[PDB]
This record gives C-alpha cells, sequence and structure tokens, in this order.
C-alpha cells in the first residue's frame, strides 16, 4: 500500500558535539482521504518519544510527503544502536516498520594526502588542488577546504568508493585561480571521521 | 503488477565500431495465469522490426521475466536518437512504454592529467597513482591503466561527479608496489569518450 524510507544522520552531525544529528523517516504515496499517520520511534526495541513530525507538503502527483525526525545522541549512533521507525494508520492492513544503524566493524583511520596540479594543467586559467583520503571505515566522512581559516567553497568531493581491502577512498577537488596558486597561498584539506584523534585532521598544500 | 526496465548500451560499445551496442527491455513480475507478452520498438517514434525477443524465463517467485534486445547503430546513439520499448499484455489495463537516449547537451572533451603519489605516502609499502579526468559531457566514459602494454588490474575509479560548470569529472586510483614506482616503470591512463579524437587519449606517468 505505501513505501516507507529511513535515513541516517549526516557524517558531520555525529562527529561534533555542537551539531545535532537526526534520523529521518519519510512516507511518500499518501492519498487525500487518510490525513494523520502514527509515528512510533525505538532505540534497541526499547521505546523513546523524543520525536517531531514536520507537517506535510504539496506535490505534483496528488500524494503528500509526511516526515518524522528523531534527534539521537552522538555516542549512541557511533556505538551502533538500532533505530526503528514504525508508521501506523487505518488504510494499511498491518503496520509498516524500518530499521537503520551504523555499518558494523572495526573503525579505520583515514590517511589524507594532498596533490598539486599536474605540470600540463599549468597552461590553464583555473587549476585543480587534490586531496586523496584513503583507508577509512566506515564510509561516513566529511571533507572541506580552507585558506587562512576562511572557507574555500569552489570544490567537489567524490562519493566514497569501496577499495580492494574493504576500506573506502575518495578525492576532493578544489578549483582556484592559477594566480593564487603562483603567489604561494597555503590551501588546507580538512577531514572529519570517527577513527581520527578528536574526529579531525588537516593537511596543508603549497608550491614546494 | 508488471514493471518494465530499459538499459542503455555500455559506454565502450558505442565508441568502438568493433563492438555491438544494444539497448535492453526487461519485463518482470509477468503473471502465470496470463503470460502472453508483446514488444513494439520505436527509434525517434518510427517503429523498427529487427529486435531479438527471448522466450519467457520462470523465476523462483511464481512469475516470468521476458527480455527483448534491440541492436543500435553507433552513430544513431551518438546522434541522440530516442529508443522507445512498448510492452503489451492481454490481462493489463494499458501498455507500459519506456524511452531512453544519450543524455542531452553539447559534448565536451576530457582533459586528462596524471598525478604521482604524495611524498607523505612514499613511506608505505604501496603508493597511489592518480588519473584526473575533468571537463567531459556527457558522463558516459571508460577508464583503464596499463604498464608495458599489459592491463594493471589493481585500480578503482570514482563514479562521474557533476562539477560546477555543468561538466563531469572523476579520478582513477592505481595502487602499485612502491618498488616498481622507484625503479622508473611507466604507467598509462587511457580514456574513451565521444568528444576525444578517435574516441581515445592516453596520459603516461613516471618517476621524475
Ligand atoms: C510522487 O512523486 C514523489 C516525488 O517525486 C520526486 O520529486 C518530484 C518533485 C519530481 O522531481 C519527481 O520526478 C521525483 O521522483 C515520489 O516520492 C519518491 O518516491 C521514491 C520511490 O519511488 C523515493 O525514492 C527513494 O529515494 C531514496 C533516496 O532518497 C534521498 O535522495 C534523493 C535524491 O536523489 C532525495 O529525493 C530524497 O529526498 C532523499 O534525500 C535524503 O533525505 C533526508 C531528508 O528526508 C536527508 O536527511 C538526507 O540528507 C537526504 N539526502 C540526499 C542526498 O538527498 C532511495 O534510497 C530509495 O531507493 C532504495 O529503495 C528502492 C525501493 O525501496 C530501491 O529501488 C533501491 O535499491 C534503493 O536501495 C535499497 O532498497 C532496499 C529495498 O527496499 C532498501 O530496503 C535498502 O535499505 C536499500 N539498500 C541500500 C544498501 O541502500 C528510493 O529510490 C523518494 O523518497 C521520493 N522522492 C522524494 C523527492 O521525496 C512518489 O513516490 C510519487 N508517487 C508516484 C505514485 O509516482
Ligand atoms: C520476482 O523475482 C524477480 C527476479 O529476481 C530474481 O529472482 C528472485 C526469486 C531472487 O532469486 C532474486 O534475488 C533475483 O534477482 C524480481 O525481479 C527484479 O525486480 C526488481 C524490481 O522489482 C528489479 O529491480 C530493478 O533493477 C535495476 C538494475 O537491474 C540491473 O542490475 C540488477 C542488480 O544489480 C540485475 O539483477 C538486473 O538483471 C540488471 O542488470 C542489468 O541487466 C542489463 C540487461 O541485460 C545489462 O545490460 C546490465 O549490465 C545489467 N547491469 C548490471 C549492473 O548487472 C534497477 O536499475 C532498477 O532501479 C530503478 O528503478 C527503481 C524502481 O523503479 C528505483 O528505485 C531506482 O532509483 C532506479 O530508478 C531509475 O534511476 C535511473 C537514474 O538514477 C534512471 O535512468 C531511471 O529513469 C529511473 N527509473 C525509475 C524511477 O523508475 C530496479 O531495481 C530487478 O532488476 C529484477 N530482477 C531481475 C533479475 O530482472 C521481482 O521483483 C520478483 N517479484 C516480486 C513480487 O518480488
Amino acid at each position: 500500500p505505501s513505501c516507507v524510507f529511513l535515513f541516517p544522520p549526516k557524517p558531520k552531525d555525529t562527529l561534533m558535539i555542537s551539531r545535532t544529528p537526526e534520523v529521518t523517516c519519510v512516507v511518500v504515496d499518501v492519498s487525500h482521504e487518510d490525513p494523520e499517520v502514527k509515528f512510533n520511534w525505538y532505540v534497541d526495541g526499547v521505546e523513546v518519544h523524543n520525536a517531531k513530525t514536520k507537517p506535510r507538503e504539496e506535490q505534483y502527483n496528488s500524494t503528500y510527503r509526511v516526515v518524522s525526525v528523531l534527534t539521537v545522541l552522538h555516542q549512541d549512533w557511533l556505538n551502533g544502536k538500532e533505530y526503528k521507525c514504525k508508521v501506523s494508520n487505518k488504510a494499511l492492513p498491518a503496520p509498516i516498520e524500518k530499521t537503520i544503524s551504523k555499518a558494523k566493524g572495526q573503525p579505520r583511520e583515514p590517511q589524507v594526502y594532498t596533490l598539486p596540479p599536474s605540470r600540463e594543467e599549468m597552461t590553464k586559467n583555473q587549476v585543480s588542488l587534490t586531496c586523496l583520503v584513503k583507508g577509512f571505515y566506515p564510509s561516513d566522512i566529511a571533507v572541506e577546504w580552507e585558506s587562512n581559516g576562511q572557507p574555500e567553497n569552489n570544490y567537489k568531493t567524490t562519493p566514497p568508493v569501496l577499495d580492494s581491502d574493504g576500506s573506502f577512498f575518495l578525492y576532493s577537488k578544489l578549483t582556484v585561480d592559477k594566480s593564487r596558486w603562483q603567489q604561494g597561498n597555503v590551501f588546507s584539506c580538512s577531514v572529519m571521521h570517527e577513527a581520527l584523534h578528536n574526529h579531525y585532521t588537516q593537511k596543508s598544500l603549497s608550491l614546494s
């Protein structure tokens, strides 16, 4: 009758005490007749009530997107607890359930290498600064770029890719004016992952 | 109850005359009590008759799967022709159609740059040779590594990532024993894409 979908928190929210990590239960295909759905949240089968149903929004196919959002503890998600979503109703014969948790296994620390642009990129107007991040488990990770403690926002990061040893890698690419790279400005690659000391490391990159 | 799935040809199959590119129409959850299936095929809305349809295959869940395969001309797919599979079935409300084509928009040449390992990495047993491929459109592309004309099979490539100018990039990572890199063996990164001359370029990498 209805498709239910359950989403983990963002990497960056579980790793920093100041941020707020949330699990997001999302029902699409809800027709006009049935208005309100009975969300029930459980942390290891044990019930918890810390919920918040975010009222509905309109759609281009006559159905409505009914969302719920459970705040969770940083150390609960990291330590691997099970987070069960249950949507009850009347227009469903039996009630639908969904269970997510952190991927299992020994966390592994990322190794973070910075890479300058290629000699052959050096003919262009904009150049490519590369941060290789490899050897990490699980795949949950965040990458950002800095110069003089100000965010550089002209970067893209690949999704994580499953390597031959069961660990993950990605590449982040920052594009900068060749003018900046030649003056000799320092650029930094910031990585946040559970297996890093204080969940944080940075590596600099500059023209040797 | 019946769902239709329509699969493009592989990137390499359309770029090389030697290969035979195919589009594939798969029908699933066909019923036991009403198993009669017809396929019609259209190329830019004009019907074509050369498709090769297989006999229905019983699955382990009391349902039939049926596959039809249309051979496409390389230049038709690269000229952006639309392939429509249409699937009919006596006991079904109305025919299920699906359409597929190469992604729309102007083609754009890949720039391929090779990157040696970070000196911070020149300490481990194994090092990472990096191939950066950026500025390409559409996202359909193939990447491989070699030394001395032999495939180097210890490689992983990222999926294509949408860059800020509307073009795609990715990276391919080749892991070699640190010793082979110190000797001075040449490694090569080859790329196939419709916007490259002869649909092909190769960029080599060695100790400097
Ligand atoms: C009516 O239309 C609506 C809306 O349509 C959409 O929006 C409109 C405006 C138009 O643009 C439409 O063209 C467009 O499609 C339909 O509602 C949609 O229903 C589909 C199902 O058909 C749902 O798709 C699922 O999506 C998830 C991924 O969703 C994230 O990423 C999307 C970005 O591409 C984004 O749209 C989503 O909102 C969502 O975003 C995340 O959400 C939270 C906030 O909610 C946030 O905290 C996150 O940070 C945010 N992240 C990002 C990056 O966006 C996808 O995973 C589902 O696929 C899984 O399940 C499938 C079937 O169950 C299966 O085919 C796949 O294999 C896949 O993976 C496995 O599946 C098994 C099988 O059950 C599963 O159990 C496993 O866990 C899983 N395994 C693994 C290892 O992963 C699925 O495809 C969308 O939720 C929904 N779209 C939107 C916009 O809400 C509605 O259905 C229409 N109705 C009709 C009748 O047509
Ligand atoms: C009864 O059994 C059958 C058969 O299953 C088999 O038998 C049972 C008993 C068990 O033994 C099973 O383990 C066994 O598999 C069930 O059949 C399945 O039904 C599901 C759907 O119900 C199908 O799902 C779709 O699969 C495709 C991907 O399919 C490729 O990869 C599969 C998994 O890796 C592989 O098994 C497939 O055969 C197929 O492989 C490809 O084959 C082609 C053709 O020859 C080949 O050239 C390719 O090389 C090859 N590729 C690979 C990698 O091998 C998946 O793409 C579908 O996803 C789309 O749609 C979803 C739902 O609509 C949606 O959630 C997704 O987001 C996605 O949507 C699309 O997204 C893209 C871009 O993002 C876009 O282009 C599209 O526009 C968009 N489409 C939308 C929104 O609609 C989907 O998951 C299985 O393939 C199918 N199994 C087989 C073998 O055919 C059946 O369901 C069972 N019945 C019941 C009642 O349970």
